[PDB]
């Protein structure tokens, strides 16, 4: 049975309970904390790619008003984000199960850009999601997993200094 678990969930929970923020820049900014995923129950010999994308958690624009995040009143459809292919992809089940799969090199941007970077809408709330795609084999197969604990608002600068302080303390 394919088990997918969040590494350092205790750290992510400190961020979530303050409302997490991730910087987006024109050229793209790496994530802290990094999404790290513990995977077991793959076929050690089968061949898989690991994909990361970001679900808009709601259809609203958020704003930091009097020290608190509040949703706008005017929801718009949020298009699904583009997918980031983990650079170790494609790779054997054994490669993925031997250490946490770490998405340390994904860069979050607010502008349609060359390559690699994932474009997110500023002041939208996002839920990281992975897809494990069985490749090359006869039967293609996808398993998807969400990480509620890793939800964040995409921001061009930090609003809640409590987040700034946690980022610096643990980076
Ligand atoms: C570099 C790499 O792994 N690419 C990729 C290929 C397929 C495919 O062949 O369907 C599915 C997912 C992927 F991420």
């Amino acid at each position: 049975e394919l088990r997918v678990g969040l590494e350092e969930s205790e750290l992510w929970l400190r961020f979530k309970e303050l409302t997490n923020e991730m910087i987006v820049t024109k050229n793209g900014r790496r994530m802290f904390p990094v999404l790290k995923v513990n995977v077991s129950g793959l076929d050690p010999n089968a061949m898989y790619s690991f994909l990361l994308d970001f679900v808009a958690a709601d259809n609203h624009r958020w704003k930091y008003v009097n020290g608190e995040w509040v949703p706008g009143g005017k929801p718009e459809p949020q298009a699904p984000s583009c997918v980031y292919i983990h650079p170790d992809s494609p790779n054997f089940g054994a490669h993925w199960m031997k250490a946490p799969v770490s998405f340390s090199k994904v860069k979050l941007t607010n502008k349609l850009n060359g390559g690699g970077q994932i474009m997110l809408n500023s002041l939208h709330k996002y839920e990281p999601r992975i897809h494990i795609v069985r490749v090359g084999g006869p039967q293609r197969m996808i398993t998807s997993h969400c990480f509620p604990e890793t939800q964040f608002i995409a921001v061009t600068a930090y609003q809640n200094e409590e987040i700034t302080a946690l980022k610096i303390k643990y980076n």
